[PDB]
């Protein structure tokens, strides 16, 4: 089960990928080519991320507990460019930009360590210490954010209202996963875990990259002369 | 001794963050939010060192010799923060910023090796060459960053007079702490050895931090219109 | 052989430090000083890649293979500073110079993991990733960096085809020289591959770097007042 759905992920993150090099290429507009540029690297880091996984790579056994590292060393670099998805399109401010994109490495890098470590009672602490991350993060994106972008988008609140939403309901699974898996209580097994990631990656990878599009579409017509 | 200490250093450095976070969430002023924001990260970085050390991570025995490496990974994010303070209070062109910044990762990765070297003769000879990174920043800090601050601000020579004072005497302190350690001489034991690094961390970061806030508002009031 | 080898490196590229540095440290003008800075460091972490391979470090015997692994954590800072020479000459476009260095660092990536891989048929498949980020970068070379280059100064075209043409090149070497050591083939002993990567190394960056200030110099005479 864990392993046709790590060749799912393969497919599904190559497929992304081609489809938004396609876009970067044929991009008629330095904004447009830029946003088609973050979604492919995007995705084309998670269609490394799921060729190692899938080759049996990125995985130790700590403890007795199979552990796959290697998905938080590509999401701390992806996670990053789906946060520059957000504040390209919001026009974020310079510290707001820095302060989102601090607070996700935060998030990252601390659930590495919460997955890491054989003791799971500290791994646990730093559980929670990464939630506290990405709480930091839903601060800043429904205030800060989200009140830039509706200054910078007067006519398109609901755009990001949509962005927004779609980043926070997805996001928020990952930790309910890593929860349920042997990082926690284990109460799903690996391959489902493993299908759990992978279908959160590819729909906050792809999936979000093509709402980002269509969104991007939205604010320039809004803002045609 | 040690864990008192370590935990010292949890409590101010999240102190630390917390009223630099208090301060940006509060900032009048794009150039008051990154500053306040640069501050917060130092300390947030660090809080983040001091609790994975608090809680016995990012040691190993090497050759039987007792081994901190959790914390050249973390001063490789946090020194180039307080870089930044430096660069940004004094408007430092690109090119000496990104010397800065350089040299002193430069100076943090050669540390790192100097450290986890089984071999001590081939750390002592990396510790020669962090050193000389070191000296290398000083020369600029005194010389280019200091000539273009002092050109950026005719009036306020003496807050960089004292924002360079503190980097370098304080600064300095780590390679002789290096020296007296169990990388070195072995002069002093664990438990002193970390109460002195934890005193520079907090002087350095926290500090530090206040000190940049204290010259912001000394530079803001000399350039009232 | 491979000894002498490795501090004909520490020779080479400290002597490359030495001379950009000074160059760094007597310009004339802010875009002569971030050309002579980038090659500084260009040199500078070679230096100490070679340094650290001298000593003895930075190499694991993997399922008994030699394996050099430091080369690529060095590569991975050095490789995108000379892309960077290249948008810094040509004055690319930020999608295309973040394309060039997101597809470089794709490259170096694969080609670490395709390095230490135990299972060398897992590692030659990382190698054919690699490639083809390889290739990718050339693609954006000759087609977009180059049309944008010699769109922003159409007397030089010359000046970047020379520089494409050494790039090119000599980067093409690297994963033949891989195929030829122990990494693929093992045509050639550790000696002669140590060799191989050196004089490639030192070419492509002193011998490079040279190039770029040469090519700087034409490119500001064509484009005098
Ligand atoms: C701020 C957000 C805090 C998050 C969640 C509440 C509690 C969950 C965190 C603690 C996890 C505990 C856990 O995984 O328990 C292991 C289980 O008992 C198998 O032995
Ligand atoms: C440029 C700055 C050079 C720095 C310091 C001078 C010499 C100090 C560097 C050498 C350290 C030697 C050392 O640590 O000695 C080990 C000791 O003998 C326990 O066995
Ligand atoms: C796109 C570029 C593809 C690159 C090269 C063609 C084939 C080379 C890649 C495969 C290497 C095979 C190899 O190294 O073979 C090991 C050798 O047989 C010792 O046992
Ligand atoms: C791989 C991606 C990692 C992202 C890490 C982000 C870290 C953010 C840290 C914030 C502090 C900096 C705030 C803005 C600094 C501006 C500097 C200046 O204007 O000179
Ligand atoms: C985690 C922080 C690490 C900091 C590393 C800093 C490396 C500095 C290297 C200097 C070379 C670059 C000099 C300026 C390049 C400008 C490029 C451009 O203008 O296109
Ligand atoms: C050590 C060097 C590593 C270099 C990695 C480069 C990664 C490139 C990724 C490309 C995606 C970003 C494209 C441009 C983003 C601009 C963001 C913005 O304008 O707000
Ligand atoms: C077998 C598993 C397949 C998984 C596919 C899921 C996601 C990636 C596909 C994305 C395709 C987008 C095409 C859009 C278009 O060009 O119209
Ligand atoms: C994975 C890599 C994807 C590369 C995509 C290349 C895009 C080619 C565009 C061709 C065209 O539309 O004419
Ligand atoms: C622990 C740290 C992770 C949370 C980081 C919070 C970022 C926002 C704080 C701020 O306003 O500067
Ligand atoms: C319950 C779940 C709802 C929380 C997630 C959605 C947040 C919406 C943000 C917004 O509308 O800007
Ligand atoms: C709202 C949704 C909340 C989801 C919470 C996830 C909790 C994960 C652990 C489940 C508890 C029982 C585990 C077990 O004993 O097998
Ligand atoms: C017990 C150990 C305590 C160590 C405290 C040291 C440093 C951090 C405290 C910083 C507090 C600054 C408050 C400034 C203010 O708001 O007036
Ligand atoms: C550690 C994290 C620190 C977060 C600080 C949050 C700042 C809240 C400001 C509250 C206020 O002043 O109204
Ligand atoms: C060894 C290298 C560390 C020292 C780096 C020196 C930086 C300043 C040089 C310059 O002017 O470009
Ligand atoms: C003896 C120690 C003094 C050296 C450290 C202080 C340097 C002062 C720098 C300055 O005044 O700009
Ligand atoms: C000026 C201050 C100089 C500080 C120098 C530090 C040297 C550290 C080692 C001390 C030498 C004796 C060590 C020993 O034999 O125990
Ligand atoms: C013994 C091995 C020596 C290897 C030397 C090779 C390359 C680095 C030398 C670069 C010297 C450039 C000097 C240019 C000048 O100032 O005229
Ligand atoms: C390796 C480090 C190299 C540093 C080079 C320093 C340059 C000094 C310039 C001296 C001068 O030309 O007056
Ligand atoms: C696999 C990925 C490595 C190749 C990256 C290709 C970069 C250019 C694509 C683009 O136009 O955005
Ligand atoms: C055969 C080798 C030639 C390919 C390498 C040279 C490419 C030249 C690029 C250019 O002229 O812009
Ligand atoms: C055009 C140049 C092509 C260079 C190709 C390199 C191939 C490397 C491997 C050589 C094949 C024989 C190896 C062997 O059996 O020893
Ligand atoms: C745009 C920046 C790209 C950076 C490189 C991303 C490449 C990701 C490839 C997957 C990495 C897998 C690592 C597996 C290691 C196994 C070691 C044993
Ligand atoms: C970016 C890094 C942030 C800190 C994460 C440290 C992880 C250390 C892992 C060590 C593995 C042995
Ligand atoms: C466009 C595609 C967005 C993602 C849809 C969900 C993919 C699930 C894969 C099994
Ligand atoms: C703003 C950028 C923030 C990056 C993340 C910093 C988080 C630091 C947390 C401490 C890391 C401790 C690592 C311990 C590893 C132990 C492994 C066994
Ligand atoms: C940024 C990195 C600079 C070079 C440092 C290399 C450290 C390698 C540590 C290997 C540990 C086994
Ligand atoms: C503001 C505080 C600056 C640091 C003072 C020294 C802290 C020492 C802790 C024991
Ligand atoms: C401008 C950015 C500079 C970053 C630091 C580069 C320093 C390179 C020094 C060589 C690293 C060698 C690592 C050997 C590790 C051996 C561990 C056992
Ligand atoms: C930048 C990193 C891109 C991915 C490379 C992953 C390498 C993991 C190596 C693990 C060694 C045990
Ligand atoms: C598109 C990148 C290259 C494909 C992966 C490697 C194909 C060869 C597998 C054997
Ligand atoms: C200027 C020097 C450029 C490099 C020449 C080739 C160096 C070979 C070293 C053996
Ligand atoms: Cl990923
Ligand atoms: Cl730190
Ligand atoms: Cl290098």
């Amino acid at each position: 089960m864990a392993q046709i759905w790590l060749w799912i992920g393969v497919i599904g993150m190559a497929l992304g990928s081609i489809f938004f090099g396609i876009g970067a290429h044929n991009a008629k507009n330095e904004r447009w080519k830029i946003l088609f540029t973050i979604n492919f690297f995007i995705c084309a880091i998670a269609t490394g991320l799921y060729l190692s996984m899938a080759l049996g790579q990125g995985r130790s056994v700590i403890a007795g507990r199979p552990t796959v590292w290697v998905r938080y060393i590509t999401w701390f670099l992806s996670t990053p460019l789906l946060i520059l998805d957000l504040t390209f399109l919001g026009k974020t401010s310079l510290p707001i930009t820095a302060s989102l994109l601090g607070a996700n490495a935060y998030m990252i890098a601390t659930g590495f360590v919460a997955t890491i470590s054989a003791d799971r009672t500290i791994g646990h602490i730093w559980y929670v210490v990464s939630c506290f991350a990405f709480l930091a993060t839903v601060y800043l994106l429904v205030n800060q954010y989200r009140k830039q972008a509706e200054r910078n988008y007067p006519q398109a609140k609901k755009v990001f209202r949509k962005l927004l939403s779609v980043h926070l309901v997805l996001w928020t699974l990952y930790p309910i996963v890593w929860l349920l898996g042997n990082t926690g209580f284990n109460a799903v097994n690996q391959g489902t875990e493993t299908m759990f990631y992978t279908i959160l990656d590819i729909t906050s990878k792809v999936g979000f990259g093509f709402l980002s599009l269509n969104s991007m579409h939205t604010l320039e017509k809004n803002t045609e002369s």
